[PDB]
């Protein structure tokens, strides 16, 4: 379980991405059909309300803004902002991605803002996207990739004796193989039909306070050490790398007592022949 795995330091970035996604998309684009849009898992409609804001008149004349969510706590929430900021014939309805109950080749875009992690059936979702997407469809998806968390725990660990063996960023992914990985996207929505595939990652920045960066870490070292350190090297350090860790942290970010740390989404584009 990394940082992206933790709804503690994802949920205060989501929102960062949904211009990211809609621009992506193209829906701003004009296009000669009208537009017939949802926000799938919507979630209190992040995307919803950069798509009425971002769009302008004529296009949101004739288009149809559907917002699907399984919470109706989150609908109540999403259904309130929809009035407050005067969204256009936009709706507010229970769909579960897993299982949408919407009508085939319906739909000229679908928007799926950091559902596919929380899905517990992602496959599912997404022939569901391809299912209800019409000709021309396109789908667009923001996903957790990583926290840019290693290049930190690496400068501790360059600190001990040894030159320690240790993954770059990249080599930390592999280790993991699902919607955080752009090879996987790619090869997932092509087999489903999907062309001109793109998935593009965006940077953002965040912190950790240094108390919870290192609980954090610790939970992880007892996994990640045993692949890259040698029986012999385990026995010399590993025990050591707790206090390393603390004592790196402090002195490098004890001022304000936080991380300063990148986190990568993915975003996803695809359409439908
Ligand atoms: C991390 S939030 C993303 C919310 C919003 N799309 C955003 O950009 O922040 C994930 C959302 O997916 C919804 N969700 C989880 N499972 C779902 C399902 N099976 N069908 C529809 N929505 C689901 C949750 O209710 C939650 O609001
Ligand atoms: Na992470």
């Amino acid at each position: 379980k990394s940082f992206v795995d933790r709804y503690k330091y994802t949920e205060k970035l989501t929102g960062l991405y949904a211009q990211t996604l809609v621009d992506y998309s193209g829906v701003a684009n004009t296009s000669q059909k009208p537009l017939i849009v949802l926000d799938n898992a919507c979630g209190i409609g992040a995307v919803s309300s950069v798509l009425n804001h971002t769009l302008q008149d004529e296009a949101k004349k004739t288009w149809k803004l559907t917002c699907g969510d399984l919470s109706e706590g989150m609908l109540e929430t999403t259904k309130r902002r929809l009035q407050d900021e005067g969204w256009v014939n936009a709706e507010t309805k229970i769909v579960n991605a897993l299982d949408t109950g919407l009508p085939d080749g319906h739909y000229t875009h679908v928007f799926v803002a950091f559902g596919f992690q929380s899905f517990p059936d992602a496959n599912a979702a997404l022939k569901e996207c391809f299912r209800i997407l019409a000709s021309g469809g396109i789908l667009a998806s923001s996903t957790w990739q990583n926290f840019n968390w290693i290049p930190i725990m690496k400068a501790a660990i360059e600190t001990i004796p040894g030159n320690l063996p240790f993954p770059t960023q990249k080599e930390f992914i592999a280790l993991n193989a699902g919607w955080d990985s752009e090879s996987y996207i790619q090869s997932e929505l092509e087999k489903l039909g999907f062309r001109d595939v793109k998935v593009i990652p965006v940077p953002k920045e965040t912190s950790i306070p240094i108390d919870e960066f290192f609980e954090v870490c610790m939970m992880i070292i007892p996994y990640l050490l045993p692949k890259f350190w040698t029986e012999e090297q385990r026995e010399s350090h590993e025990k050591d790398v707790p206090m390393v860790l603390r004592q790196y942290l402090q002195d490098t970010y004890g001022a304000n007592g936080q991380v300063p740390l990148e986190a990568v989404a993915l975003i996803t584009t695809g359409l439908k022949p």
